[PDB]
């Protein structure tokens, strides 16, 4: 799942 976040790093992904 990917998605953004209020901290850097602004844009969140965890890839398999």
């Amino acid at each position: 799942g990917c998605w953004p976040v209020p901290y850097p790093p602004f844009f969140d992904c965890k890839p398999n």
